[PDB]
DNA sequence: TAGGGTCCT
DNA sequence: AGGACCC
DNA sequence: TAGGGTCCT
DNA sequence: AGGACCC
């Protein structure tokens, strides 16, 4: 019943994208910026005083010469990010993308395999590839700390390869559910790997400062649970079922709760290809309401390219917007138009009517 | 890209399922009812006055002797009902049902497969089987007429067997797409098929009364389009595309226009195993929101020897509610129990309070 | 936030 | 269609 | 309606 | 979660 799961976290990859573009940001503090935002920047800006997501000002006036670039198209982003999950599903099948950079895969099978493998006396040998969580101390006659060992070695090798093969360095993080692989990967912040053996795992839910730190638990649950005295991960642990139950519903609340022990029966997902392909705009007010729709053909044009590049055609478009909270106006993609832009236009223009940022989403891919 | 649709109607299916349980109302005329309803009705019952859905009054004292037989348990109907659908699927595996007494079964590549393998000669010997709508000239060198009519021989067919193999009879419709098949299977009621012709096509449509009762056109659709005039499907025919693009959307309205000439290009699909199982109970005010829980004990107890039964296990539960307009609390059942009764009734119960006739819903199988 | 994406109700 | 969660 | 069911938004 | 459509 006892998995091994991995968590693979690359280090502020936008930048990375972009320095291995430019090389000549390389040595230089980079900043990669949407619109007003410097949503992402490499170690040396961060170092020199930088956040994800900081005012193009509130940061470059807080910071030298700073390189500025922008990553509103996210094109070689998103295929770098493919390029990395593929790279690990040649280690084993099933990994599950969690945003452009993060992806979990399922080592158990692997590990079991590998074990399999190992003759009766180099089992002793084995060793652990770079942070033990918490400094703690293995025992090799434990059969769950050589499982998570062979999987912090498989972490190894996947980073090495991600290195090797495509330019981009990585954390890890190897334990034996999502939820902790996801919590252990960034222990060693920069390009690093670290492995959680059980008797930590309070260790670790318990250096969360606050609920809403334990991924699943969003900005909602969290105010939520702040209303109701609960703070401290001990104070979820603590706090009463019945009444956590009543008033999250039974499954919010039973679910998180056991994240607050560090437990999570949750599968690594195949995520496989991706359900959507959507383009975006920004623009504190800037559509006259009339006017921009010119903006409209412009997200379908390279839409269309992409959703074409797949193969599988999408059945559904759907169109959404913001105001001086969003809105979606659902309709399904006329029969022979699947089979160009002119057609679409169109149907995209009346779904228009029906109804500070817009975009265009193709779904229910075939 | 012309096809070749048949689509198979039960007659008085509840009534025929009874009929074939206790013989002793095989002479006589048999109503089954659910609650204060007359849901369906033998022939003999019909003629001597009856119709889906009269009250057990309106229709009891409409009528002598009438025996009635209660039908709220749908159990023996839905096992006859994909008894049915199974023996469809062995002409062609591609079926799709519409309740419980209607199938749609492609027999495209069937019939293909059937003319590849008659010679030359024997071509010119292809009949019909049963009715020719409209009383419709052959013209046996038309490729479509001679489809057609092995598709009406393939309806026998079916239709034989259902009655040898399963003691049921039914009407059958052969037509080029799913409307039409349906239009077409009703002409001649009771035990017989037809098939249609593609030049009686507008003859059929027209033959119709009111939009309403083109497949398709529900409730709503109708009650929004008379609040435009349209009422004859000539109307609907001749309106204006934009004006109706513009008032049920481009999707409601670009399909239900090409209903209204005999064109729909949507697919037989296969149905396959069920995507929920539910029970229900009316009973006009008659939960005093508090004692009626029991109700909800008494659906599962069913229920879950059916979700047994499957193989497959439901993942989501569902409770549903009406008032003296429906409710619903969605939410995933508890992991380890879909591994009994007990855990359940107490989900179902709190997931009762988040909140004239009450029903659980298993859904959401794998 | 930005510019994506995913699953549930 | 809209809500909630993630990066 | 009754007692089911299905797909879309 | 609720709307619309079918039997």
């Amino acid at each position: 019943s006892s998995r091994v799961i991995v968590h693979v976290d690359l280090d502020c990859f936008y930048a990375q994208v972009e320095m291995i573009s430019n090389p000549e940001l390389k040595d230089k503090p980079l900043g990669v910026q949407q619109k007003y935002l410097v949503v992402t920047c490499n170690y040396e800006a961060r170092k020199l005083g930088v956040k994800k997501l900081m005012n193009v000002r509130d940061a470059k006036e807080k910071c030298p010469q700073l390189v500025l670039v922008n990553g509103e198209d996210l094109t070689r982003y998103r295929e770098m990010s493919y390029k990395v999950t593929e790279l690990l599903e040649e280690f084993s099948p099933v990994v599950e993308r969690l945003g452009f950079d993060e992806n979990f895969v399922d080592l158990t099978e692997m590990v079991e395999k590998r074990l399999q493998q190992l003759q009766s006396d180099e089992l002793s040998a084995v060793t652990v590839s770079g942070h033990v969580y918490n400094n703690q101390s293995i025992n090799l006659l434990d059969v769950l700390h050589i499982r998570l060992l062979v999987g912090s070695q498989i972490a190894a090798e996947m980073r090495e390869a991600m290195y090797n093969q495509l330019g981009l360095t990585g954390c890890a993080g190897v334990a034996s559910n999502k939820l902790l692989a996801k919590l252990v990967s960034g222990v060693f912040k920069p390009n690093q790997q670290t492995v959680l053996l059980p008797e930590s795992c309070q260790h670790l839910i318990h250096s969360l400062n606050h609920i809403k730190e334990i991924p699943g638990i969003g900005y909602k649950t969290a105010k939520c649970l702040e209303a109701l005295g609960i703070n401290s991960v001990r104070d979820l642990q603590t706090f009463s079922p019945k009444i956590l139950e009543k008033e999250l519903g039974i499954s919010v609340a039973q679910r998180i709760q056991k994240l607050s022990f560090g437990e999570d029966n949750s599968p690594v997902i195949l995520s496989g290809p991706p359900q959507s392909f959507s383009e975006e705009d920004s623009f504190k007010k800037c559509s006259s309401e009339v006017e921009a729709k010119n903006k409209i053909e412009e997200l379908l044009a390279s839409l269309l390219n992409r959703v074409c590049q797949d193969g599988r055609k999408p059945h559904t478009v759907r169109l959404i917007i913001r105001r001086y909270g969003r809105e979606s106006r659902q309709c399904p993609i006329p029969s022979h138009v699947i089979q160009v832009m002119t057609p679409m236009v169109d149907i995209l223009m009346k779904l228009f009517r029906n109804m500070t940022l817009l975009s265009v989403c193709f779904c229910n891919l075939k």
